[PDB]
């Protein structure tokens, strides 16, 4: 590796669990693991708190006093930015969209944008998200002008920067499981900064693995050059190569980003029926649905083991009951 | 040493590492004192709390039992029921739960949303009643209703609260003394009171390991005077089950609940937001805010034994919080 350059800071400490799912495999006929990324400390956990120890880290250097970031109402990552924000003493400002065109008030209020009010966000709402890091350079422009000094924090965290949150991942993920079969690796590929993370990890690290991005917004062919853009810098910024194709499902994300479908949530209800496991409608859910029929038409490379990241996103549940 | 006799008893892995142990630095400048925070709201199953702790036990007990169905009570918003429903799916146990609106609310989040949203999802099946007026004989008629179906039921009290689900507690003293060695001198613990297992648990486990260190149990439902019985009967009921005596007086603030269990407050709530905003934690409005209430005016009104360090024990209910918003 000697991927220790870059400063950050520590919000989880130990290492996320590795677990053994015996109920989901028994049903699944195959062994099913869990990387509990969605238990980390900070308000309610998920995979975003990873990358801000590089992003946060970055902005302190700075000497940033406000955070800014952008995403749906509904935002995993603008409730941990805010948190963590919060915990640094830091202001932060969230630029906000409503994806779905939604009044139902939960998904207005309540989940993750009720906790916003409680990190005492300031909210900036917008009619869409068409040009993020353009919008959030225009807010951030505006900010600075009103006495701050704001650090930007591009949607998802998803900068070859925000990743490295993921190559660490891998690193916990490579010495969990070497006392397993090992076969495959399945995650929710949106901003792609997690899926690019793994990659570059995965290949280093767990070479005979294949890793499987479930994608929560677009096609296979939107994402990839995504994901193959982030794996190149964040291996450039490594002095790493990253040869590794970037493998991706789009099959389980309709009719769009942030739209509850059924086998999603009913990937939702089986993980938390069979082993008391909370996913989420929005990514984890799609994300376990594309695993499941994985199984069900025969697609991964063999037949081994799976491992499925838990990325997080649970406290969405709260915000999409009882319909959006 | 002193509390050895703990290995004696069957247990469950369900939290696995210690949970953290943090200072709070933000917290601690606006109250002017050191304050720590014990994460047990930071658990790998279902969102986490204190009662996981309780249910390593209790649930080891009931498989050694040949039991298959977990039968439990409390509140639709409760926070154990949900825990313990979150363990049975896990487990492949049946579990059947008894609830009750405490609080008389229509609210539809109250009544939907929050813990009683993950009670679905894990196949709990739910009884209503009008009031847990007698818990344990009511628990009792449900699971003669149970059995007669065929199903081999474990019935586990209100909060987990038994002396054995209280052993859990006595585990996480032990934790606390060892994460403060050399690293704090404490003076106070502060934790919610409520069914009494986890205070009775510190109680006793704090008594052996930190006889200095006052212990503090903010009532979330009960006076002093309904409550201290209670938590003194688990107490002794703990210590007999561990060869030990426990001399302890309990202690017990009651002033930061009314207007009642499960009913919101402004200090409760002023509380919850300044956790947030200062320190990106989430309390709950129906024991940890209200606990948190407690400990912010016992350092304003100078009721701790001294200025020493604080450490707040978060036993979760964060779930919660979206249920009872945007009202009950």
């Amino acid at each position: 590796h000697h991927l220790t350059r870059f400063p950050r800071l520590e919000f989880i400490g130990a290492p996320t669990p590795l677990e053994y799912l015996p109920r989901l495999s028994d049903y699944l006929g195959r062994e099913i693991y869990i990387k509990r990324d969605d238990v980390t400390p900070i308000a309610m956990g998920g995979n975003k708190l990873r990358k801000l120890e590089f992003l946060v880290a970055d902005a302190l250097r700075e000497g940033a006093d406000t955070l800014i970031t952008a995403g749906a109402i509904q935002s995993n990552h603008v409730r941990q930015t805010a948190a963590v924000a919060a915990k640094l003493g830091l202001h932060c400002v969230a630029l906000l969209e409503n994806p779905i065109g939604t009044t139902a008030e939960n998904y207005l209020t309540n989940g993750n944008r009720l906790l916003l009010d409680l990190f005492n966000t300031q909210i900036e709402m917008c009619d869409a998200l068409t040009d993020p890091d353009a919008q959030l350079q225009t807010l951030a422009t505006r900010i600075e002008a009103q006495g701050f000094r704001p650090y930007v924090i591009p949607v998802g965290g998803s900068s070859a920067l925000g990743a490295m949150g993921y190559v660490e991942s891998a690193l916990e993920i490579a010495q969990q499981c070497e006392e397993v079969g090992l076969s495959s690796v399945v995650v929710a590929s949106g901003s792609a900064g997690t899926h690019a993370g793994l990659a570059v990890g995965l290949e280093h690290l767990m070479p005979d693995v294949e890793l499987i991005g479930v994608t929560v917004s677009r096609s296979v062919a939107e994402q990839k050059p995504k994901v193959i853009a982030l794996q190149q810098a964040i291996a450039g910024q490594l002095a790493l190569t990253a040869t590794a194709d970037i493998h991706l499902w789009d099959d389980y994300f309709a009719p769009g980003y942030g739209v509850p479908n059924d086998a999603g949530m009913e990937a939702v209800k089986l993980l938390a029926s069979l082993e008391g496991v909370l996913l989420d409608p929005v990514y984890t859910g799609k994300a376990m649905a594309g695993l499941i029929d994985g199984i069900s038409q025969k697609r991964f490379n063999d037949d081994g083991p799976i491992l499925f990241i838990h990325t997080g996103g649970a406290p969405a549940l709260f915000a999409y009951h009882p319909h959006v």
